[PDB]
């Protein structure tokens, strides 16, 4: 029997574990030591979680580590650890509206979205990932025989072993699904750290591993702060492999603590201050339409996000008018209301961050067209906020606001590389985009742009057979695709002289 | 007019450059400051070689980062650079006995091995890479649709752009050619840190580039300390993928500096303690053979030798015995001449390492059958040595030696999963072998090996479409092989929507 | 309402449809034709089953032609079409028994046998394939730029269209699915023709693919004669892809009539005569127990199913000893009977030709050991039969079988090139196997042998992922495994100036 | 010493083999049998060519098959391979001015194309091909486990055997190259048929091998009969594989053939009634000089060539009007003159097809804008073709002409599906071209059109990187690229227990 903290809400009954996940059991932190999750639509206490301490760390590292080396997920088929991830997939399915509410009240998520996304992306990521496991092939290689006798080379492709992955707060469940579903279905065993202010939907899914049959050991959960518990997971001597997801700085730090401890491979997914650029020849209202959802999806909270719009000298006015018609026309609200498309900030401390990013925006000279300010209401929720006359020194230019802040500049009619050139002036290199009719402007454009993911004519359409990762200060390595496994997979070349 | 040293020596009239590469010309240093390289068959100095200061660094980033952004490499096809290459290997094989002969003199490479290995497969490097140009390719991917409208996803390979390579001193062209060749196949440019001690084929290389007409900047090449000039390419906020070779401990160093500054990509090819298990089920005077090749190839001086040997106890002593009959008739001598087997050690201080090495294992209780010294002559000469009676705990079972030192442990009849465990008790995974009639235990046993590379009843056995790298703390990347260029290239996604 | 065959039997009441399905519906043949399928156990009449004309063949291809066209399964996504085929597995698997059953009485498949391999392996097939619909991919290639403009080059994976599927008797539903669900993997639509003598499992299934939603007219199937429904498939306008299993004669027949047609592809899964060879070097009693199986499997209605064995003479009159001993002990009866390990032959035709294949057998001079004959009982048994003194002339040493006769040849140690010469000296080429401890003969042999699959240490040891097919007159093309999806997709070349 | 036809031309002293080339070697046919091959430029014999009998083909077959298992082709390594097909490329390139006169003689080549395509594009087909010898890579697959056992399964890539090549005579050299560089660099040797009427540069190239070093018997090529040499090829029981270029029903009967001998694999390149669809929105004058190209390039003898142009109807009149303008300037004449750049047809037969062609055009009611005719001089030119008011009923709208005869229809303004329709309404589908500004129509315009090849805003854009194969009546196989080595090995599975 497990405890939960219940909660009759949005037509359900959640039943949310609060403590740690260690060697398939909910246990408390080391000195019963927990912390306060906190409701963004109205800045209430969900519930007390257990927060975890380095011995706690160390528990679940050797969980993880037996399930690894003795324990059943070693020794089953390929074939069948991929029907137990979809089996997983099924459990998650099963529980869609609890695990979508769950988000709605722990990250603002809005519900009819969270069902979509948040939720709906993460199954399919176990599902996609579940067919992988039997598919996952190594080579035969034809190399130099050393006559007179003869040689076979192959590469066995094995996993790297215990895992640590560690996540951001902004689609909690998703974060956690993408690297998980890998990260599992290349053979390994986990330790994962939610964000501490992000910890429910991770505990929820912790229990339906239970359900679904995983064997225990192979995922741990550990509620916590990343300078304490992810610190450790960097330095641990059992962990072969860190997948990151966060900030840029926290990321440098990240990898220098794998370089220091035992040069464990590290992915890192890192900001983004990625250029839309919108064209004269575009379909202005299908631009419109697909720019504010570039910036306003998920209230912000979107690595991905266009923080940067470059917009046509001829069709700039025009946009902003109608961007700014739109607006006006979001419902702002209770991310479990039907009606509600646009629910809070994710935490406090984020909504402030914003705030203080407009107010530069205003002194430095951009001129603030709509928004800038939180809502008048309980909760942390911020006005969708446009920003217009922006150039590029400012810092709004550069900064990377990862709220809903759409930040427009223009360019000349018929510049192009002129263009590209201040959209590829970024150390980040995550996404981008552009609008155009024009089969040549939008070939060119793509393959100019320095960047991990260029959209074409749309936004924000990732998919879990899409391998996604960006460039330069934005990091390295896949989540998605094919191209995901690789970073949970070693490669082993065995040859034979016969 | 370029600067040569012009030595007479093997019936050839060496020209050998001294000076920094830098795009596309040889000049001096920074105050045109210069140090000498030795050579090891009798301590002389060879020549003195210009000494790359800070400024040189940033001027050679500067000609790889214009080479790239501008220059004639990027905007040809990858058919045309698949051509360069394969001229630049028809130019090295045109050079190759020139190429051997400065080989011998700077590293102490036997000229006869140096042919067939040091330049031999650097040749057939370029010609397997040169390949690969026109055949890297991306994909198209069946996301799910926006319907009612369509979207197509497909992924562009494309180069990382400036790259830096830092490279060690025991096969010094062949370990700049494996790195180079996949960078500049995959369409960047570089800048390569040839180790200190060991300058004169990379130059020599340098200058081969020429004459096949690799455009100016593409390649260019800095004599000097790691500490300097590779701590430089490690910082530089223009280059953005680091290739190192070396020691595990500079190893956790440069990966660090990549995460401190711009978070560059890294990988690393470190250190090795690697096994090999010998069954008394095996032919025996090929385990002798390949025995004696596992751990005395180039003098020792070879990353994947053999750290320990596993001896069944059943074959131990007539083991022992076939190697010191073996050991006796290998003629240590200068390695231009043809009759030599093995010629001297790399430079000084690591001769100086090996004679302290052979002390300790003769402190700690292992039983010393042959060897252990400098051999009496000029240079750096050190004897083929033979250690038994080696425990697990002793400090030569653990660290590795990088000499000519076979280091030889029982194991008792029978005990496959008990010597497994011996032989994966390390930090290292670089490589290990088997020796063994039985299918059963080769294939049983290479699959529970934790190391990078198992060798079946050979050993030394690489290949240029093999893919080479270690595991766990011998680091992690490939060299050779397809898997190389995914070092050397990152994956763009474009989704269109139509 | 589906009319069904009702039977009470094996604790199940089996519902059994008779119809032709055409377009999702049970339909009776032009002119209400049927014909009798017969229960190989006691040669009683099952049921009366459609027997479809010309113009049942030409309705089931537009049906196909109209889903693949105009219907749903060529518009939704291909996540979503691995969904279904997920679904039609679980389909499979919760009626598992009953479609065992049903193979038992069609086929004589021991009704142990058949749940693990009959139906689990065609269970496993689905649920492989359905794996591969999102992650079939095309390419995107770096073609010569025509300059001063760019070329980007794509490649992009097609179904085929409306394929055609002929297969043969011996394990009728997973012949079926092996074909079938690589066909909808790739998204095309099919017409079935099972063998005229085991309709039943097919019909079956049909039912399954309405219970898991796979929209009408996708799947079609007509049992019938081959001359009459599988000719008029392979002459059709309509078809695209023909994938045949069956004969070496009629396969040169079928691809005769994809040329006259439309030139439609082929694949053909033809005869075999698949030697096996045992080193006196083998584990003995696992020899027996494997040599046993590689012919005795399902009857011997297996097509990989070894041929002839070459025994090294040292232990041949010990294996044949062996042989003789275990073959006695085997059970012969009802396939229900949960003991049995040996049931009828598939119908009554083949019985006879086995008891002439051993007549002539011994009229040209081979060892009869044990078995040659019909069990005297009701149904169509044929005994367990052992030849030795075989030689390579003799009618028996070249002829297919296709039934349970283990035929015996002694080679001379120390010759490998000598019994590799004879294994090879046969126009087909499906399979092979090796029984050998040492390392350099089993990898020496499996390169020698000229056989699409070589078992080493084993037999029948196929897999879902494994790709299956032969050479030389055994045919071409793989079912199974990635391999397989290639005989139903095509590659469209897309290639842009901008 | 070789027997060569001497002629001074083109300031060259071309050395033409006139013989059969078997086994290394030039020879006379049996019984000395010859015929004359035919200038197209003014009708004279160019020389007397060997006439090759049954008895030749056995012998060209018996020397494959002896350099295949016997000869150094089947020992060397796989990399040893590409050196020697890039030396052969070598040779071809210090032999491109005189290939590609020998060319202009046999074929009516224009020169300066020949020296482009016809021989430069060979040169490069047999590099590119070079360098996949040791790329070609097998798999290790994860297959279900035997417990308590382990097993391991591999696939091994080889060689098909031995090869027969059967082309047509518009590019002789190229098609020669296209399959027998792909044929040699998966290991196979082959025995090769040029057209009957073009088979100089075929014998050239015989010498170029002999020049390269590539081993006796590898290359064999008999100059003679579809119908006496081309089907003993078909019939022989040592070939495994036939590589078929051509019409369409010659393809039905070859792969009749196939079937009825010893079901040898084949692949069909055959005939194309390719559309290329022109959108109001395109650049006109690019579609204009692009449009030309689709139909004129080489003579219209070209498998590829846009056998009906669909113009929209507000650019109709207009495009035909500049078309013609273009026609006028195109200068007919000697194919060795720098001036010509339309030169004439390849033979006599062939003329007289295309005169008879747009006889029925006329009679069936097109309107006739330009030519249709014989060009008044020796040889056998033919005057560039423009036809107009083209219905989807007639003649010339559904048969493939293999001439310059343009075949103009009109489609209504913003009609997409319509037009499709009919582009698609045809049982061939080798190519096809779309020209638009328009990203969204020219996407979706792709993914409808029912051919192998789609080319966006371009035309004849092929690349030996880049796939090139029909669907439907087209046949089916690729040339060129990765996809074409497939049809030259065949896959080995081999799982072993352990
Ligand atoms: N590229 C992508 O796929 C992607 C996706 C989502 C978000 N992001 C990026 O993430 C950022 C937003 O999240 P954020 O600013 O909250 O990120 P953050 O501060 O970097 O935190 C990310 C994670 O790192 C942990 N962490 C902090 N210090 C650590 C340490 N010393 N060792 C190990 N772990 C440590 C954090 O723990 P705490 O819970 O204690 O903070 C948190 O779990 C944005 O820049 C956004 O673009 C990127």
């Amino acid at each position: 029997v497990i405890n939960y903290v219940e909660k009759a809400v949005n037509k359900l009954t959640l039943q949310m574990p609060y403590q740690l996940f260690i060697g398939g059991e909910f246990v408390d932190a080391e000195g019963s030591k927990t912390y306060n999750t906190i409701n963004p639509t109205d800045g209430s206490v969900i519930c007390q979680v257990s927060l975890a301490q380095v011995s706690d760390v160390d528990k679940a590292v050797a969980a993880a580590k037996e399930a690894f080396e003795n324990g059943l997920w070693g020794k089953i088929n390929a074939r069948d650890r991929g029907r137990l991830l979809y089996r997983l997939a099924d459990v998650m399915e099963q529980h869609q509206e609890e695990l979508a509410t769950i988000e709605a009240l722990d990250a603002g998520a809005v519900y009819t979205l969270a069902l979509k996304t948040h939720v709906g992306m993460s199954i399919q990521t176990f599902r996609y990932f579940a067919g992988w496991c039997d598919k996952i092939q190594g080579a035969t290689i034809p190399i130099n025989q050393a006559r007179p006798n003869r040689n076979l080379t192959l590469t066995k492709k094995e996993p790297v072993g215990v895992c640590g992955i560690v996540i951001p707060w902004n689609y909690p469940l998703m974060m956690l699904s993408w690297k998980t579903a890998a990260c599992l279905a290349a053979g390994n065993t986990v330790v994962i750290k939610p964000a501490q202010v992000t910890p429910l939907t991770a505990l929820k899914f912790a229990e339906l591993t239970l359900k679904a049959g995983i064997p225990k050991g192979v995922v741990n959960i550990l509620p916590g702060s990343g300078s304490l518990v992810g610190q450790r997971l960097s330095d641990h001597p059992d962990v072969r492999k860190i997948g990151f997801t966060g900030s840029t700085e926290v990321g440098k730090h990240i990898m220098k603590s794998c370089a220091l401890s035992n040069v464990k491979k590290v992915s890192l997914a890192l900001g983004g201050k990625s250029p839309l650029i919108i064209f004269a020849d575009c379909d202005l209202n299908k631009a419109v339409q697909m720019g504010m959802s570039s910036v306003f999806f998920n209230k912000g909270e979107n690595a991905i996000a266009a923080g940067r719009l470059f917009v046509e000298e001829s069709i700039h006015n025009q946009f902003v008018q109608k961007v700014v018609e739109e607006v006006e026309k979001m419902k702002i609200g209770n991310p479990l209301e039907r009606d509600t498309n646009h629910g809070p900030q994710n935490h406090e401390a984020h909504l402030r961050k914003l705030v203080e990013y407009c107010q530069r925006g205003v002194k430095e000279g951009a001129t603030l067209v709509c928004g800038g300010n939180q809502v008048p209401r309980p909760g942390f929720f911020f006005q969708p906020t446009v920003f217009t006359d922006v150039e590029d020194h400012m810092y709004i230019a550069k900064e990377e606001s990862f709220g809903p802040i759409m930040i427009i500049s223009r360019f000349a009619d018929g510049d192009v590389d002129a263009v590209l050139s201040r959209a590829n002036a970024t150390e980040f290199g995550l996404a981008s985009g552009v609008f155009t009719r024009d089969i040549n402007k939008a070939l060119y454009v793509s393959d100019k742009l320095q960047a991990g993911t260029v959209f074409i004519n749309t936004y924000n359409k990732t998919d879990v057979a899409a391998p996604f990762g960006g460039f330069k200060q934005s990091g390295f390595g896949k989540d998605l695709g094919e191209a995901a496994l690789n970073e949970y997979l070693r490669i082993k070349t065995v040859t034979f002289e016969y």
